[PDB]
């Protein structure tokens, strides 16, 4: 689809057997998620951006389907405001910027 | 033009007749610009990012060139790890999310 900037670009993703609400985020390299139970073997790491940094858990080869979409990468857990969709799943989904 | 995804969405602005590079973040409700000398009157504000919370000064109506289109709107100076050109002026220049 095409998504119009008026308002932040949420989309419904499905993660760990449940759908969530996520941001579609050209500025995030990575893909964040609020803290969930998922299982799986992680490694720590520390993201950065406005503000400062989080600390994080991250899951390499994590599925994820975006508005419809299937995606399979690197996916970070932790005290995130909102789920971050970053370009590692994003170009995944084929998605672009237009101007 | 169409941008896709595999690298930083970055581009070339000019803000105050300075050329810089900024990031074009559909995850950014604002538009926000490293510490600079910017001409105009502006007002302490805060903002908040993954890490935290940081004080900018925020400058309205300013014009600014992005990519070589032109968008006049608020931009929050500030010590923002990268410029970011967000959705208030990402819609200004057109700018649509498509996949
Ligand atoms: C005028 C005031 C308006 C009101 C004001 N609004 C805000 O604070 C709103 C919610 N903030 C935002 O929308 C801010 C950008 C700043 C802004 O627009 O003001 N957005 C953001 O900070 C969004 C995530 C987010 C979205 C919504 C809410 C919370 C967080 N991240 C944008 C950010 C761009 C980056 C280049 C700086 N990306 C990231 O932080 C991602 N990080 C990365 O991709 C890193 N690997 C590399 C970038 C950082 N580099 C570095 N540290 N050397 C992260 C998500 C994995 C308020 N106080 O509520």
């Amino acid at each position: 689809p095409q998504i119009t900037l008026w308002k932040r670009p949420l989309v419904t993703i499905k993660i760990g057997g449940q759908l969530k609400e996520a941001l579609l985020d050209t500025g995030a390299d990575n893909t964040v998620i609020e803290e969930m139970s998922l299982p799986g073997r992680w490694k720590p790491k520390m993201i950065g951006g406005i503000g400062g940094f989080i600390k994080v858990r991250q899951y390499d080869q994590i599925i994820i389907e975006i508005a419809g979409h299937k995606a399979i990468g690197t996916v970070l857990v932790g005290p995130t405001p909102v789920n971050i969709i970053g370009r590692n799943l994003l170009t995944q989904i084929g998605a672009t910027l237009n101007f």
